[PDB]
């Protein structure tokens, strides 16, 4: 857990420039490297092997938590 | 919990201007609130009537998780 940020319903931001996409996914792990947050999301309705670390910057928070 | 950020030992940023002091801290449990993330910390050796949520940009974070 209850006090995670894990199982949280977020928005990801994916890929670059004009062909940008935002896909809907789940904060399954985080990480703390060099003063930074990562976290590990699962796309869901994809693949595992699409799954991710990316840097917290990517990451569309919801309204709340929930 | 291992996938969760509670239990970082963490600096967090206290007061303003001249006065501003950094306190080491452990994150104690997140909230997500508009887009935004929240830490509810404890001071390491203060009591527990100073816990208190904090907003992502007092935070500190160490070189690793840990």
């Amino acid at each position: 857990m209850e006090p995670c940020l894990t199982g949280t319903k977020v928005k990801v931001k994916y890929g670059r420039g004009k062909t940008q996409k935002i896909y809907e996914a789940s904060i399954k792990s985080t990480e703390i490297d060099d003063g930074e947050v990562l976290y590990l999301v699962h796309y869901y309705g994809w693949n595992v092997r699409y799954d991710e670390w990316v840097k917290a910057d990517r990451i569309i928070w919801p309204l709340d938590k929930g």
